[PDB]
């Protein structure tokens, strides 16, 4: 009852912080903000792919299934990260230590409604006192449970889901005896994450079509996935 | 260990079957199909409002909170119903006993992608052997967990969520000892339901804007909710 090994493992597999590095020579605009954010996402996607390899059983899936899970889950993983980084803040989203968006900035970027939904995720997790252990486990569950239409080995993916769910259940049983239903409460946060991700993918797909915001190869690869 | 009372109660509160009654004098078209479906939804929404009153604690919320939960959850409740009605069928959606859509009909109605996602929900629940007891409990959880941005009494809504989650957990502990993680598996089906609902609301909102498909008052009320 030092806690669950999978949880411990995900904690040490957690990537280091990444800076956004908005270009200080460029005038502030919606284009600058969206460019900065998509550039940051592209770099994060590299680290997310590397991170996934540490999840027990993930690297044993076919390359096609690994890619399918990542192409369905990437936005949820990105959003859960900004959510977690923002828990100790008030009405602000910490995309990076050097890129914190308040309401005015979100409006300027055309992201008021989307960032408000992300702040809704933040609000609920603040009330629940979301722990880092729970965050990393939920990121892994979101990956495994992402509902790609293209899975080859359905049973192996369900097995991965079960392994990660078990880890969450075991963690909560040991760490949160005061609330025997806390694991389920955690799982019940996933629908809002999925809802927000679905809308964010459509939003940025539309930005891609408009062609005014430069996007890098990996971000585009994820955005152009069939979902 | 005759099972959970809330589950038993939801089972007897289950509304009776409703027929679609497509107009046999009208030529088949996309407009006919969509008209028929939205008409059916309108009638179902009446029965769903009545049904919600049977859920322990729901009628004790403010009228505003009851409406907020229903306006966020209605599409999920409707979709979970067609999903459940379709479990014993193959690649067909049983909107009603007299309205069963196959792939060609979905294409004709402009609903291929949406109905395919609903069939994805069906596929997963068939594999899990979803029971009526679990269906009705999930409908109630979807209502309570619908993530409206407009809730007045956040704590009372979280209490309702907990009561219903407890019922699911208790049901599974008694009925499914072979799988100590089945309740969580059930909760993990909710993200796809939310994803599909989010897309369906947008789809039918766009049909509303186009103005070619007649819609009744209650369906419109739900569709025009701020979400
Ligand atoms: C994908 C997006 C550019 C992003 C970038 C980086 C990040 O850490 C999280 C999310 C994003 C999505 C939704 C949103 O409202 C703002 C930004
Ligand atoms: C809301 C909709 C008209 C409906 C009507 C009735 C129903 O039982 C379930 C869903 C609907 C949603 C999504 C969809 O693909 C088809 C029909």
């Amino acid at each position: 009852k030092p806690y669950n090994k999978i949880v411990s493992h995900l904690l040490v597999a957690e990537p280091e912080k990444i800076y956004a590095m908005p270009d200080p020579t460029v005038p502030d605009s919606d284009i600058k903000a969206l460019t900065t954010l998509c550039d940051l996402a592209d770099r994060e996607l590299v680290v997310i792919i590397g991170w996934a390899k540490h999840i027990p059983g993930f690297s044993t899936l076919s390359l096609a299934d690994q890619m399918s899970l990542l192409q369905s889950a990437w936005m949820e993983i990105l959003i859960l990260g900004v959510v977690y980084r923002s828990l100790s803040f008030e009405d602000e989203l910490v995309y990076a230590d050097d890129y914190i968006m308040d309401e005015d900035q979100s409006k300027l970027a055309g992201l008021l409604d989307l960032n408000n939904a992300i702040l809704q995720l933040v609000k609920k997790y603040k009330s629940m006192k979301l722990e880092k252990e729970e965050f990393v486990t939920l990121k892994a569950i979101a990956l495994a449970n992402s509902d790609s239409m293209h899975i080859e080995d359905v049973e192996a993916v369900q097995k991965l889901q079960d392994v990660l769910h078990e880890a969450l259940q075991d963690y909560e049983a040991g760490q949160h005896m005061e609330d025997p239903r806390r694991a389920g409460k955690m799982l019940m946060t996933l629908p809002l994450l999925r809802q927000t991700s679905t809308k964010a993918v459509q939003h940025f797909y539309n930005i891609k079509l408009e062609g005014k915001v430069p996007m890098h190869k990996l971000f585009l690869e994820m955005l152009e996935a069939k979902v």
